[PDB]
């Protein structure tokens, strides 16, 4: 037993991380097959970032304007192109450590592991959720740009996130690996703020299932409810609406604990309207919403990669 | 900016994890150079759980009673010895993925990453502290024995923990990589319980310093305290005593924020008296005690 915020093992991604330098900007690249992926803003100066013309800035650049370093080894860039807000640098060598991977775009509410890197050196790994407002509550310092987020499904790495910027609230914004931003953000130095955030309902329920599986049971009760009834309380408390898709996804945890989702919803309705009355769940005084149902099944059944 | 429970990148440890089978028992081992380290309880049977005689069970094994698998490959055991509660199997192949490593025994309050493994394959990585009562609050299922805890400071992996068992309260006990248990525990299924657990006071102060560096000031107050009056209050909340060593260690966070260690102690006394009043600090509605002064400086600008 026990229940922790748990990241995927990061080894398959550590072997893909490189340093990319253009002018005075150094940040991180993802080296897969014979291509290095990084944020297009690497090619920008300070003056550029205010109103950047990336098309124009990039055609001006040549292959030797990009220094790609994998440890103490220089990669030769033999091509450079842009896809949305990601730069692709073709190199003369395929990464012999390239894992089985694909590029995936995640939905708000889904979780992933971030490998925080500096100058192409992996530094730390943590579990994040894509917030309903398309920010992540990350931990990033200067030089963390191009750090990536991923899941693992068997032996396949699904890359879902690349770090581009910090917002003035301390939350973080970035793209999928095809360069499409998550959320209404742009890669220019301008005034941007996250739409007010909301709580990921189906994840709070998954965490209450993890608590019950670990013998934290005090919050259970004789009551049940309906989606409509619950979603009226949910709307009121800035919780996401709970769909029938969400109730199906919790099916496993519902059956494996003999608590039906709407029975557990009855427990959540009461926690929002009353509080925890001085108590904790799994050593939190908050309702935790960064564990998906899959996360809870994986951690409590001992799934391996 | 941002503040997160952050583990070390697990790749250097992943390439060292193998599966060790003895009899019908399978758990994880750690393959470094030409040695595989694992909990010695792998050599117990169902009647040996309470009072195993390890020296007696071990002398009855040959090298070929040990099945060691590194992915698809079977390794060949050419030797076996016991050091305290750790079994060491000499194998004919050095691990080509062996990183720079050392073994270090940590003190209560220290943090490390755990690579939770099953059948020699990694499931996940998370951050832990050694509790003042020499347990860890891990996430471990049956088959996770031999999973290790580690720090990575500058390309070198310091192994500090190997998982041996779960106590009845659901907390975890294990050894250093020399096989010496943390705390008053033995590798026997005789009834054992941890001492009452306390909060790691120095770690709470480090985390309050991190909150200030990230632009939180709502919990600060105009008061200071003596070290003695602080300990008299804190202990009434099951807080660890704060020592002058603990004060010294917070020096750099004190310097970087311009808040004195004993001013921050006054803040903590007040937070204990009032709670958070529905507010949060760095995302938590509890006071977090699993970040060290060293972790806070490494993660903070
Ligand atoms: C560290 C450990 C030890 O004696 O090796 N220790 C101090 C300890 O009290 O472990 C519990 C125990 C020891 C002997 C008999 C029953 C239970
Ligand atoms: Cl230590």
């Amino acid at each position: 037993s026990g229940f922790r915020k748990m990241a995927f093992p990061s080894g398959k991604v550590e072997g893909c991380m490189v340093q990319v330098t253009c002018g005075t900007t150094t940040l991180n690249g993802l080296w897969l097959d014979d291509v290095v992926y990084c944020p297009r803003h690497v090619i920008c100066t300070s003056e550029d970032m205010l109103n950047p013309n990336y098309e124009d800035l990039l055609i001006r650049k040549s292959n030797h304007n990009f220094l790609v370093q994998a440890g103490n080894v220089q990669l030769r860039v033999i091509g450079h192109s842009m896809q949305n807000c990601v730069l692709k640098l073709k190199v003369d060598t395929a990464n012999p450590k390239t894992p089985k991977y694909k590029f995936v775009r995640i939905q708000p509410g889904q979780t992933f592991s971030v490998l925080a890197c500096y100058n192409g050196s992996p530094s730390g790994v943590y579990q994040c959720a894509m917030r309903p407002n398309f920010t992540i509550k990350g931990s990033f310092l200067n030089g963390s740009c191009g750090s990536v987020g991923f899941n693992i499904d068997y032996d396949c790495v699904s890359f879902c996130y690349m770090h581009h910027m910090e917002l003035p609230t301390g939350v973080h914004a970035g793209t999928d690996l095809e360069g499409n931003f998550y959320g209404p953000f742009v890669d220019r130095q301008t005034a941007q703020a996250a739409g007010t955030d909301t709580t990921i309902t189906v994840n709070v329920l998954a965490w209450l299932y993890a608590a019950v599986i670990n013998g934290d049971r005090w919050f259970l009760n004789r009551f049940t409810t309906t989606l409509n009834d619950f979603n009226l309380v949910a709307m009121k408390y800035n919780y996401e609406p709970l769909t029938q898709d969400h109730v199906d996804i919790l099916g496993p945890l519902s059956a494996q604990t003999g608590i039906a989702v709407l029975d557990m919803c009855a427990s959540l309705k009461e926690l929002l309207q009353n509080g925890m009355n001085g108590r904790t769940i799994l050593g939190s005084a908050l309702l935790e919403d960064e564990f998906t149902p899959f996360d809870v099944v994986r951690q409590c059944s001992g799934v391996t990669f």
